[PDB]
């Protein structure tokens, strides 16, 4: 078995949300929604990484390493992918049963987060990305940073993202060129993966959880020590 066909296995399925339309759209309603689908693709994610080839004979420490630094990413790219896909990049169809149309975008708050995710989509519909290329750039969104002070096995690390990078190579050579135009190409795919570094440091200034629902998760003395207690390196394919 090739390794995309690997990947194409493991791709988790879509996820429904669980929004009812059948009330009146509110921007509460809808991060309230997000907030546990969110939580649910996350699972998904690490379920999904864990079966990464390579990645998987990680330490622990290392694969959750990676993971906290990626998950984000990841999550923004299938989404970018599914808006591509299910409606040639018009809509963020966050699920099934709940895409964001022209209306919901005028909702409170809505706009302004969902502009930097419709960003992925249309790259991706202008790039025309495949489907294996899309997972060869997926699995390289989980390399894409380290710790300043490297992972416990840097060295079996530089390994699977080479094998990656070399992946996402045979993906585009089948798709097609010309020589000249498999370099431009991964040139264009690969300034896709680094976007998507500004396109997380974005998503992450957005509200996590509201006082209610951080009093709600947490015995007082766990928040006290919290209070009391008051690096990540880029990985760039260009400067
Ligand atoms: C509209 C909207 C919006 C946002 O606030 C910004 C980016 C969304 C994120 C992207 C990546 C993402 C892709 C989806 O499929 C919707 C799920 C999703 C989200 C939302 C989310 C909510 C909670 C978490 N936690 C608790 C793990 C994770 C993701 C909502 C995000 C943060």
């Amino acid at each position: 078995p090739t390794l995309v066909s690997l990947l194409e296995v493991i791709e988790p399925e879509v996820l429904y949300a669980g929004y009812d339309s059948s009330v009146p759209d509110s921007t509460w309603r809808i991060m309230t929604t997000l907030n546990m689908l969110g939580g649910r693709q996350v699972i998904a994610a690490v379920k999904w990484a864990k079966a990464i080839p390579g990645f998987r004979n990680l330490h622990l420490d290392d694969q959750m390493t990676l993971l906290q630094y990626s998950w984000m990413s990841l999550m923004a790219f299938a989404l970018g992918w599914r808006s591509y896909r299910q409606s040639s990049a018009n809509l963020l169809c966050f699920a099934p049963d709940l895409i964001i149309n022209e209306q919901r975008m005028t909702l409170p708050d809505m706009y302004d987060q969902c502009k930097h995710m419709l960003y992925v989509s249309s790259e991706l519909h202008r790039l025309q990305v495949s489907y294996e290329e899309y997972l060869c750039m997926k699995t390289l969104l989980l390399l894409s940073s380290v710790p300043k002070d490297g992972l416990k096995s840097q060295e079996l690390f530089d390994e699977i993202r080479m094998t990656y990078i070399k992946e996402l190579g045979k993906a585009i050579v089948k798709r097609e060129g010309n020589s000249s135009q498999n370099w431009q190409r991964f040139y264009q795919l690969t300034k896709l993966l680094d976007s998507m570094h500004e396109v997380v440091e974005n998503l992450l200034n957005y509200c996590f959880q509201t006082f209610l629902d951080k009093t709600m998760s947490i015995e007082f003395p766990e928040m006290l020590a919290e209070i009391i207690t008051n690096n990540i390196k880029k990985l760039l394919f260009h400067q």
